[PDB]
């Protein structure tokens, strides 16, 4: 047993170095070249391994059931089951035979070229054949496509058809005034490293009507991916780019030839929508004739995946915006379909999947305002919107009365002069408050007050009835919403700004809408929903019904009242129950964020969360939002 288990520490170095890709060092644990021994040298071992593994993107060899005893005095026979992974699938159930050497001190391996395939003999060959698989679409939730692989008009200049001296300085600018293109952009793509005088280099994408082309320009049909709204979701569908030999190594399932999500949809939902790799790898004979087949199966596309997201709902809510920095989240809070999740500023996904230059790609990286963030997933203090949740938890727990009339002087308050300089801030000098003064005006110092009155202990527990730290099913990279940083606020302070929702609070525009539910479901909160087939899953009881029908009247007063806060919201004349918020937040200035949630009392058919992050002087997410209730109350009773 004592060469036995040397030679079994033998076999597992070699499967090792194998499954490491080291095949140098497998090549190395093999005996001398001989008709007993080895059947190759290390060199030819080498390179046999290198092409068949490289080939087929062997990857994963791990080997079971290994059983190592004896056949001669320096002839040890070894046998195991292995599996493996590559380019069409897993290789399972491999049944590895051969023979050990124990000459000298050391143990070798026999290598015969079944060690590479189970049923290789002599100087038999390897062949792949592969065929790429479609990438599935994303639709909305009425069949509109979201992201399809369709054809597209490429736009490129032949070098040599350009013209010499003069001419073909006169086409440049003509192809650059005709497209709206740069004439050193024109000159630096047709005078890389790659091109040659008759090559076709290609320029840019025309997603419209091709206009008469100049000497020199010419237009082919390629396939692609293409999204249709463009920047107006990019952040919710991400983008595709070529697939790395650094992404092969990772996965070797994937099509070392076609396109793989980098971000949003397109890489959290890659698998199902990149299908399976087509095709056969079978083992050859010295010339070319197939002797056994190790894997095949027929190619298999992607599957189409259907979204709750409205295209035209989506289009709006993103160009509501503007191109300033914010968020938009509408949804039907009775099921929880998400109907838009836009974020601005945005890039496009169309010039990010068809070839970006590196100055546009740094233009999106280096933008202050941040294209790339998907600002609907990203925590955020929910502002004095926020009212509308402690308000609900002060009548459940009987802090707070309706018809109670604090008495509030000027627009800064403070509990005591332990406070320092601190004092809770509101915009209305309003000396007769109540319940529903407060959400009309948007007081920061009621909400404040009764905060305080109502305590940590009963107001954790009103909170800890929502989704705080609760991880939602949907396929979108998000973190948990949080109270505070602790489990306890620790300060009186901290307490009160956490009441009119901006102290340690962080909750996303998606976490919002889940929150802000249970005004149109009776005190039952009815989770987000991305995915058009996927059921309803709901909370019941987070906050009173009494609590639902106290505030919700009290929001259609938000807009109705002449002195509301979303008063400028009643030119519509439709059903309107809102709630506007702001939150002042490394230097600058007064960081000001405002907020906008409001939905339908009558039918609970929409509700809608917009936010502005960062917003200018006079500007306000209910400016913006005529356009999109507009098209919520119309198509979403």
């Amino acid at each position: 047993t004592q060469a036995v288990e040397a030679g079994e520490k033998t076999v597992e170095q070699f499967v090792q170095a194998l499954n490491k890709g080291d095949y140098n060092k497998a090549a190395e644990m093999t005996s001398k070249k001989a008709a007993n021994k080895s059947a190759l040298s290390e060199k030819e071992i080498l390179d046999k391994y290198q092409n068949i593994y490289g080939a087929a993107d062997v990857k994963g060899l791990q080997i079971s059931n290994l059983k190592v005893d004896k056949k001669d005095d320096s002839t040890y026979s070894f046998s195991y089951k292995a599996k493996m992974n590559t380019s069409l699938g897993e290789l399972k159930d491999l049944s590895y035979k051969g023979t050990l050497d124990r000459n000298d001190g050391q143990t070798t391996i026999n290598w015969q070229p079944n060690l590479v395939f189970p049923e290789m003999e002599g100087n038999d060959k390897v062949s792949l054949t592969t065929q790429e698989a479609a990438r599935g679409n994303i639709i909305d939730r009425n069949g509109e496509p979201l992201a399809t692989t369709g054809k597209l008009k490429q736009l490129g200049v032949v070098p040599s058809k350009l013209g010499d001296g003069g001419e073909k300085t006169a086409n440049i600018k003509a192809i650059a005034s005709s497209f709206d293109l740069t004439e050193d952009a024109i000159n630096q793509a047709i005078s890389q490293s790659w091109v040659q005088p008759d090559y076709f280099v290609p320029l840019k994408i025309i997603d419209g009507a091709t206009p008469e082309l100049p000497a020199g320009a010419t237009i082919q049909e390629v396939d692609g991916r293409y999204y249709p709204l463009g920047e107006a979701a990019a952040q919710l569908i991400g983008y595709v780019g070529d697939i790395t030999a650094e992404d092969i190594d990772k996965n070797p399932e994937l099509s070392s030839n076609g396109k793989i999500g980098r971000s949003g949809l397109e890489m959290a939902f890659d698998k199902d929508l990149r299908g399976t790799t087509g095709g056969k790898l079978s083992i050859t004979d010295a010339d070319g004739v197939e002797k056994k087949v190790l894997i095949e199966h027929e190619v298999q596309n992607g599957k189409d995946i259907k979204l709750t997201i409205d295209a035209k709902a989506q289009k709006t809510a993103f160009d509501s915006l503007g191109g300033k920095a914010g968020s938009t989240v509408a949804t039907t809070p009775k099921t929880g379909d998400l109907l838009a999740l836009a974020s601005s500023p945005s890039y496009d996904p169309n010039k990010m999947t068809n070839g970006i230059s590196q100055e546009d790609y740094k233009a999106y990286e280096e933008n202050p305002e941040q294209p790339f963030i998907s600002r609907f997933a990203t925590g955020y203090a929910p502002g004095s919107t926020f009212k509308m949740i402690t308000a609900a938890i002060g009548l459940d727990n009987g802090t707070i009365d309706p018809n109670e009339v604090l008495t509030i002087n000027g627009l800064k308050w403070q509990k005591d002069s332990s406070w320092g300089s601190y004092q809770v801030t509101r915009v209305s000098d309003v000396s007769q408050v109540d319940l529903k003064t407060a959400l009309i005006y948007s007081d920061n110092i009621y909400t404040a007050q009764e905060t305080l009155k109502m305590g940590e202990k009963k107001f954790r527990t009103g909170l800890d009835k929502f989704i705080f730290g609760e991880d939602l099913d949907l396929p979108i990279s998000m973190n948990p919403a949080q109270i505070s940083n602790e489990d306890s606020f620790n300060s009186d302070i901290l307490l009160a700004d956490t009441g009119y929702g901006q102290g340690e609070l962080l909750i996303n525009p998606i976490q919002q809408a889940a929150m802000y539910s249970v005004f149109a479901n009776n005190g039952t909160l009815v989770y987000p929903k991305l995915i058009a087939d996927k059921e309803t899953k709901d909370k019941k009881n987070v906050i009173g019904e009494t609590a639902v029908q106290t505030i919700v009247p009290d929001l259609r007063e938000v807009v109705q009242d002449v002195n509301g806060t979303a008063h400028s919201l009643s030119a519509l004349g439709i059903p309107l129950a809102a709630k506007t918020g702001t939150a002042e937040i490394g230097g600058g200035g007064g960081k000001e964020n405002s907020f906008l949630f409001a939905f339908n009392p009558d039918n609970q058919g929409y509700m809608m969360v917009s936010m502005l992050e960062n917003k200018e002087d006079d500007d306000s997410a209910t400016k913006r939002a005529s356009e999109l209730l507009q098209y919520l109350n119309q198509n979403y009773q």
